[PDB]
């Protein structure tokens, strides 16, 4: 299916999207380079639950419109809120991971929660990733400076690099992922949009501590969760500060998982959410 | 092109589409977990010959609508119906390639064949492929269980394995298919949707033993081939029963080749459509 | 986006398209087997400069409509010039790459240039590729008759044949392309149309001569550049016959680029575009 979000020049700006299964409706949302089978082994989960699943391509991703524009969660939020609006949800579960967890925070800071039942945030970017002056826990900027030339260097390339740091494959290939499955996540990342290989970085950085206050005041229930070797998102730069300034979430750490462990360790975040869910 | 077919929740069902050439139609109709574009070696010899040749991707897979529902031959007989209808075709030949014969066979029991004029069965899951004790020349429930455990288990890995019993690699590799040719057939596989790589197995065990009865009866012009070293469907469990119940049907066995033979013996399965479409 | 130019049979002929930026615009045609993300380094720049840079897919490759007619400049053309009127360019910078030159030459042939700007051909096609009585400079037929045996024989196999000249990657694999780079260039060119694989080679050795004089007496800022080591378009039976027939061309020999050079020499290409469009 495909949802109108805006125009670029002369095309509209399409989110390609499946929305599947019958029940509450539940929206995940991936992580770059990825697109929304990436969730496949939670979404026939979620389905085999009597959720109804819908998933989204983030803009420049997967099936969706292959823009050289808006690539920063304001955008982001937006294209979200117009999914949400277009299909009429309400009692929505919002299920961020990588990527995806900005969207969710961003959005209710910018619209509210009246359509939102539940939380979910996987592998996430909260509070600030990057170290400033005020944000002294973030990861120095140079980091982040390395990517964005990497992946505008040469993106096919950069996603090979990209994605045994987001597996952990000196650990991981051949025992929690297989080399197809590597290979499967590269096609659909060389797939996205050329300059959205690098375009995202800046939004990967921004700075989400005022949407966490907007959605720890929506007292919601919330998880969140995160593997204790993830080599992408550093789990003392984000998800234990998320935790100490959302103390009333779920949490959960994901022993030895990296950052890709919606594969790698979808049995424990399928328990996680199946738990989080039945709430 | 697309072909609406149906819904799925908010989305409409489509099926991507070719329609090519000037003459009698011809509808092509692929095996898993490939698309349209696998009878490439069949598709130019005829429309050279003069035919409208039209092929379509199953759902799931290919360009068509990535479903969770409908992986059963009365919903695929059904797409058939509708793309048969919206385009009006009259005096058809229908060939069908592994799970494309169940397709011809239940779109005849469940519409009959006014538009049909010939029917061509390659590669074929015909009568009923899984043993029971009413169907005693089968193949044992627990391949197919075994199968859809792989293919659920890491679907990437699992066509990796399908291919090269698809194409009997061990011998044909670099004889008949060379390696780049596998790669084409494994990059198509996983596009396909996550739940299509397990969701068709229980499909390609219906029992089709009465659409069987009804194509027998309708008294069109009917091919029926096979290869003798296919290790995907067996020809004694196949082929050699369809043979059996319909004796009328032309009857060809294509000696040493595989399942994959759209590819591998491309001349043969040229050869015996051409003599076929000329009657 | 998508711009409909013509039918085939009951399908709409669609081709995908990008409009980015603001600005003048500047429309890039790329090459065979490619599609419209293969002028990446390219649009980037031409971005920053503050052009509108929009690409398009040719029928038969990449999202555009998987056509089995109109492989022929007379139609290439055409469908530019559908483009152009739809879009209602006006001043516009036409780029044409290796098949893309094809595309400029016969557009201002067959419909002038009112709409057009400046003229940009890199690595071209002109004046006439193939060897003939009247035309000795040319390469023999038989090169062209081989190219397209080997390319109707197995296109995923002679793919990798082709990419190995046009980057020239005895030389460049590892220095001015990565291995993944070409693996990428090798997943666009399988999703073309099948028959497209060697249906467009009639189509690159087609006469252009009368076409050169079109683009000469339209008397609009023109570019000519090409590798001095391009293994596919060999620059003595190309760029230098058409610099000797266009002498008013602005002309840039780039010393040791392959016939790939928009990834391989991308920063000389660049500063001739640069250089060029700001005149
Ligand atoms: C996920 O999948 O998306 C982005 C944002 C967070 C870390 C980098 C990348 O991984
Ligand atoms: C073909 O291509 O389609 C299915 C059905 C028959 C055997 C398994 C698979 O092969
Ligand atoms: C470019 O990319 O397109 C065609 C036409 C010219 C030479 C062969 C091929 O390369």
């Amino acid at each position: 299916g495909y949802i109108t979000v805006g125009n670029e020049n002369s095309t509209p700006i399409e989110l390609y999207y499946e929305d599947q299964g019958s029940g509450q409706p539940v929206v995940l949302i991936h992580g770059y380079p990825l697109d929304g089978h990436s969730w496949e082994r939670q979404t026939r989960e979620l389905l085999a639950q009597g959720y109804r699943v819908i998933t989204y391509d983030r803009r420049g991703f997967g099936g969706s419109s292959k823009v050289n524009t808006g690539y920063d969660y304001d955008t982001f939020a937006a294209d979200l809120h117009t999914v949400l609006e277009t299909l009429d949800l309400r009692d929505v579960v919002l299920v961020g991971f990588s990527m995806g967890t900005g969207e969710l925070a961003r959005y209710v800071a910018r619209y509210g929660h009246e359509r939102v039942a539940k939380l979910a945030f996987l592998a996430s970017l909260e509070p600030f990733l990057v170290q400033r002056d005020d944000n002294p826990e973030g990861v120095p900027q140079e980091v982040f400076d390395g990517i964005e030339a990497a992946a505008k260097g040469d993106r096919f390339a950069w996603f090979t690099d990209f994605y045994k740091n987001f597996y952990n494959l000196d650990e991981n290939l051949g025992s929690r992922i297989s080399e197809q499955a590597v290979t499967g996540s590269w096609n659909v990342a060389i797939g996205s949009a050329p300059v959205a290989a690098y375009a995202v970085v800046p939004a990967w950085i921004e700075d989400f501590r005022s949407d966490v206050e907007a959605v720890r005041a929506a007292g919601k229930p919330t998880l969140i969760l995160h593997g204790t070797k993830d080599n992408i998102l550093p789990i003392d730069a984000t998800a234990r500060r998320f935790h100490q300034a959302v103390p009333e979430a779920d949490y959960v750490e994901v022993e030895g998982a990296p950052h890709g462990l919606l594969w790698t360790h979808a049995d424990e975040v399928n328990a996680a959410l199946k738990t989080f869910l039945a709430k």
